């Protein structure tokens, strides 16, 4: 069944600077608002819609697939905006990354503290 | 920039059972456990990977996007499921489905509250 995953709603306190943060970390853009809506559409089909919040923000956990010239394009941006970023999911390994399935990773929040994750080769790969 | 959302984590009392609805419904299959994750690929490069929750789970909504044989296929197996469907994200019109964008589409809940929409034609789009 040729199904695909669409879209996902992103809580966020500030909907447009949220999806402006992901869309400019990942080096994509964000789109016109659709509804109460900010979406960003991501290459594989999906898109992260944003929606204003109330009240607490459980944090939500995206990780994205990227090439390994991406990841040391998105590695600089996390650096220019001062972000701390870790190896590991528990941030216990500040200023570190992983390099799971020979790949390279790391770990960092956005502004509402969604748990934002890039990884160069897919969990259990290596090949 | 070749970016794809890989996975996000779905919050869960039973993750084995809410990974089996999700498969089940959608007519895909059930990843073998990955740590703690159920993962489920969905085929366009992203997982849904079920975690065992503590304490109240955050309904969260994932909107997959389907031929129409298998809308078909998978309101059938919801309407044998015996439950309630919505035509609309506020869940005033069960019973009946929408037509967005000249396809077709519904709302329904996983075992914890996620809400779970199908569409067939992507949001704005119509041809
Ligand atoms: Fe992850
Ligand atoms: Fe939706």
């Amino acid at each position: 069944m040729t199904v695909q995953l669409n879209h996902t709603i992103v809580a966020a306190h500030d909907k447009k600077a949220s999806a402006r943060f992901l869309a400019d970390i990942l080096g994509l853009e964000v789109s016109p608002q659709y509804g109460p809506f900010i979406p960003v559409e991501i290459p594989n089909g999906v898109s992260l819609d944003y929606l204003d919040s109330r009240g607490a923000i459980t944090p939500q956990h995206y990780a994205f697939l990227v090439s390994e010239d991406d990841f040391d394009t998105i590695f600089g941006r996390i650096r220019e905006a001062g972000l701390t970023y870790w190896a590991d999911p528990y941030h216990r390994r500040p200023g570190e990354i992983n390099h799971n399935d020979g790949g390279r990773g790391a770990y960092f929040e956005d502004p509402n503290g969604h748990n934002l994750e890039i990884l160069t080769r897919p969990y259990g790969s290596g090949g």
